């Protein structure tokens, strides 16, 4: 240990209709993300791919948590059970089930997400904040 056991290395919005890549480098400057926003066109299916490495010891009950806010109102909580993961050379990938972005004048606009990748030791392997804007078009 000088290296954390679990290092969350990236976040990718998987959308087969997206024009450009939608990816966060989670090994950098986490605060610059709140200053930005990914634009997702309304009513597109997507998944969230989380990249992470395990470095020294097995970690059980890994879980991906998202808190969604809309202009400060708490609007949703979603989690995904990732499972148990051992130390390995290759980094790991987890994908969330398919979700849809909402539609309509009402639902369009900017969302604030607080993410946490945790496990049954309740370890903050990383927490980060990012923004999503739903537009009429890409």
């Amino acid at each position: 240990a000088m290296v954390p056991n679990v290092v969350v290395t990236g976040l990718t919005l998987v959308c087969s209709s997206a024009p450009g890549p939608l990816e966060l480098d989670l090994t950098g400057d986490l605060e610059s993300f709140k200053k930005q926003s990914f634009v997702l066109k309304e009513g597109v299916e997507y998944r969230i791919k989380i990249s992470f490495r395990v470095n020294r010891e097995i970690v059980s009950g890994m879980k991906y948590i998202q808190h969604t806010y809309r202009k400060g109102v708490y609007i949703d909580y979603t989690d995904y059970m990732v499972g148990s993961y051992g130390p390995r050379a290759e980094e790991y990938e987890f994908l969330t089930p398919v979700e849809e972005a909402p539609k309509g004048m009402l639902a369009r606009g900017s969302y604030s997400i607080k993410s946490r990748f945790t496990d049954d030791d309740k370890t903050d392997h990383l927490s980060w904040e990012w923004n999503l804007t739903i537009k009429k078009d890409w």
